[PDB]
């Protein structure tokens, strides 16, 4: 067996587990299911960067969607935007995980902003990006599961299922379903964030 074939039946059988974390997971598959219930797959992607957060939320999304629709035929839809200098050990985890998820990659080069209006016009249907987004500041604090965009962004809905999940949690999640991740965080890196 891999990661990715087990996930349905390994994510929801902690989910359903009672631990501290399995109320986490499940939390998080209730707001991945009521997206799916919201938004075709056409519409809704993964705001993907390479990190621990969402390579968490992926691997929830594709656990999610084999429960829930095992039969649709499209694949997980991950946006990337690329702010940085290529970095080859994110590349390669990058290109892992699309072959691992078998994902359809929307990807735009420059600032978020800029990128993510240009990624737009490029995918109008594109309505809906899961966040891995968890609670780390008043900003975040403040979002609700289904947080629209502020003024001034190229209006999207961010769904963020990962809210209230610490940083151990997300550890603790990706080593308990032995799901990979980037090279870099067993390199001395703690965040890949900006
Ligand atoms: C689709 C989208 C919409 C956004 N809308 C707003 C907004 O309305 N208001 C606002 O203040 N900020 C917005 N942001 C900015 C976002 O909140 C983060 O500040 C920014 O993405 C940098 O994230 P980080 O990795 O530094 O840290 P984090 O805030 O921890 O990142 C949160 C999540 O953003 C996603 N993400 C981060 N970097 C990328 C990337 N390069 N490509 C794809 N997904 C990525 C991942 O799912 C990540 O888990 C948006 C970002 C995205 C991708």
């Amino acid at each position: 067996p891999n990661a990715v074939e087990q996930a349905s039946e390994a994510v929801y059988k902690l989910a359903e587990s009672g631990s501290s974390l399995g109320k986490k997971v499940a939390g998080a598959l209730q707001t991945i299911e009521t997206s799916l219930a919201q938004y075709s797959l056409t519409q809704l992607c993964v705001g993907f960067n390479g990190g621990k957060d969402c390579t968490a939320l992926l691997h929830l999304f594709h656990a999610a969607v084999q429960r829930k629709l095992p039969d649709v035929p499209n694949p997980l839809q991950i946006l990337y935007i690329r702010s940085i200098s290529p970095f080859p050990e994110l590349e390669q985890f990058l290109q892992d995980t699309i072959k691992r998820y078998n994902l359809q990659m929307l990807e735009a080069e420059g600032s978020m902003k800029q990128a993510l209006g240009e990624l737009q016009a490029r995918h109008p249907q594109l309505e809906a990006v899961l966040m891995g987004t968890r609670r780390t500041d008043p900003y975040s604090c403040s979002l609700c599961p289904f947080s629209p965009t502020d003024p001034g962004w190229p209006a999207f809905m961010r769904i963020n299922p990962l809210l209230d999940w610490t940083y151990r949690d997300i550890w603790d999640f990706l080593r308990q379903l032995f799901v990979p991740y980037c090279i870099l965080y067993d390199r001395g890196y703690t965040s890949l964030g900006s």
